[PDB]
């Protein structure tokens, strides 16, 4: 299977951010007066972007301007507990090297997602960050994938899409991308099928390793 370029969700595939998204939502509960929302198991909530989050946290309680609110506290402590998944500097540097485009495409605020990258020193692996209002917030799927391989000259066809949610694999699927399930991420279950499936980010490279996938010049 040749390819030319692969691209990553963010959160609960490049990096485990839970702990600093936690520490986000304790300051906003804490600004806004409600303690008694903080849930027991803040990582079921993670994966479809801040107002995603705030409106299952909140549920009635819920007000638009609550997601300006969590993203001046997450900018405020981007990194202190977050750090890529074991493996996935080694798999960024297999993938790099074999001559893979690589791109990050999430729902985090395009801000951030590039403050923490470089902080952790992993901008460099890729050719462009992009985040859910890089092309406009309101935009349906699967646009920010489709921008993204306009922007890097790439077709979707000779794409992969690497992500540990269903919606991840399912924006692959509208796109007519490759697309690989990630599960060392959040979550626990899914009900999409993708081309594949991996355990651990250096599975990507012993696909490699066996002409299993194999870069296109």
């Amino acid at each position: 299977m040749s390819l030319r370029v692969i691209l990553f969700d963010l959160d609960g595939t490049l990096i485990d951010s839970a702990k600093d998204i936690a520490l986000a939502l304790e300051k906003t509960l804490k600004e806004l007066g409600l303690e008694e929302y903080y849930p027991d198991n803040v990582t079921k909530y993670i994966g479809g972007g801040v107002r995603a989050l705030l409106e299952k946290v909140l549920k009635d309680k819920f007000r638009e301007e609550y997601v300006e609110v969590f993203r001046k506290h997450y900018l405020e402590n981007p990194v202190v507990y977050t750090k890529p998944y074991p493996e996935i500097p080694y798999t960024l540097e297999a993938l790099k090297s074999k001559g893979f485009k690589l791109a990050v495409v999430s729902n985090k605020l395009e801000e951030l997602s590039k403050k923490i990258l470089d902080i952790l020193n992993l901008s460099g692996y890729f050719d462009l960050i992009v985040g859910g209002d890089t092309f406009g917030e309101k935009k349906p799927s699967p646009t920010p994938v489709l921008k993204t391989l306009e922007i890097l000259g790439e077709e979707p066809e000779k794409a992969l899409i690497v992500g540990d949610t269903d919606a991840d694999i399912e924006a692959g699927k509208r796109a007519g991308t490759k697309t690989a399930l990630a599960l060392w991420g959040y979550v626990k279950l899914n009900s999409q099928i993708p081309d594949f499936t991996l355990s651990r980010p250096s599975d990507l490279v012993k696909l490699m390793d066996n002409h299993i996938v194999e870069f296109e010049g």
